[PDB]
């Protein structure tokens, strides 16, 4: 409605209604506390500069600054998540739809990759579609760079060391190897998109609702579980090439540029197979999207 108006309520602070003077354009502005113990929304502006609005599928960004008690980051706004949209298909998609996703997403993640950026942060609510009248609701975007890396050094234009005792992005979609604790690389984003492709064929993942004493052995448990789950297990009743990608990505060496076009062929080729047409029919076009301002 009204510029000012609360848009989203984030971990980090909220996102509120902009407008952008230069064309009476709805805008995006992110919001962190200035009294932030662990500010984010900087390093996230610096990383989207670093990766440029010329790819598509990138939000658009305009500004960084101070604004009151908060920092303020500027920029596109865009329509619902895919978990949203998960949400409104009753929380299951068809082969068609993971597809076409799957297929656009590899591209997104390829380029992030190609700006010498690893992502992190895999997961159904950071990919959100292109507002309904602004002529790209077809367009998966990545949003929230906040937990992104440099994975090539500036200077050396030398690949990041191997590294072990790590932190730990999103239990529910992270590879294998970041439950261990192991420096990520390119492969565990795909890994991660592999996750989740499983996720929306399946409606859910098996390591999903599982009890814990404390958050470290619910990381844990569900950690376990992913490794005592076969990829045959996962995916049964579903395409081979499902399996297929999760065996690839899950088999990359640290250091290895993951074959995208591969991986995108393996899709392609069953979607040619299932007699598909990518006309962006997504399962959720027909239905109601929540939309962020109507004007
Ligand atoms: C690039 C980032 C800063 N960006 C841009 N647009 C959005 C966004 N748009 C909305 C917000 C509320 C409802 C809808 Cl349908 C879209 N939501 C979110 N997050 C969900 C909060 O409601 N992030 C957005
Ligand atoms: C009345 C308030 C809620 N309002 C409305 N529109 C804006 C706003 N719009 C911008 C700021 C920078 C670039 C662009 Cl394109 C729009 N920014 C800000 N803050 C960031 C710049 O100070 N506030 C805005
Ligand atoms: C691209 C830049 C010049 N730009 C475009 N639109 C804005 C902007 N929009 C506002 C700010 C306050 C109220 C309203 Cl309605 C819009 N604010 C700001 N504030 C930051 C200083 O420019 N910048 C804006």
């Amino acid at each position: 409605m009204r510029v000012g108006k609360k848009i989203g309520c984030g971990n980090f602070g909220e996102l509120r209604l902009g407008k952008n003077l230069y064309t009476n354009e709805y805008v995006a502005i992110k919001l962190e506390p200035i009294k932030s113990r662990a500010p984010q929304l900087h390093l996230e502006y610096r990383f989207y500069k670093q990766l440029g609005s010329a790819g598509e599928g990138l939000p658009q960004v305009y500004y960084f600054g101070p604004c009151g008690k908060y920092n303020a980051m500027v920029l596109e706004l865009l329509g619902p998540s895919l978990e949203d949209l998960f949400d409104l298909c009753d929380r299951t998609f068809t082969l068609k739809t993971v597809l076409m996703i799957a297929i656009q997403l590899l591209s997104r993640m390829e380029y992030v990759h190609s700006k010498n950026l690893i992502y992190r942060d895999v997961k159904p609510e950071n990919f959100l579609i292109g507002r309904q009248g602004n002529k790209k609701e077809h367009v998966i975007h990545i949003i929230d760079f906040g937990l992104a890396k440099e994975y090539i050094d500036p200077e050396t234009k030398k690949h990041i060391p191997y590294r072990e005792h790590k932190s730990l992005g999103t239990a529910r979609y992270m590879s294998i190897n970041t439950h261990l604790g192991k420096e990520q690389s390119r492969r565990d984003d795909l890994e991660a998109l592999g996750h989740m492709f499983m996720y929306f064929l399946r409606g859910s993942l098996p390591w999903q609702g599982l009890k814990a004493d404390t958050l470290k052995e619910r990381y844990q448990k569900i950690g376990d579980t992913k490794r005592n789950t076969p990829i045959e297990a996962l995916c049964e009743n579903f395409p081979e090439e499902m399996a297929t990608y999760l065996r690839y990505v899950r088999r990359l060496d640290f250091f290895e540029k993951p074959d995208y076009e591969y991986l995108r062929t393996l899709f392609t080729d069953l979607f040619e197979k299932k007699g598909y047409t990518f006309d962006y029919a997504y399962d959720w076009v027909g239905r109601p999207i929540p939309t962020p301002v109507g004007s």
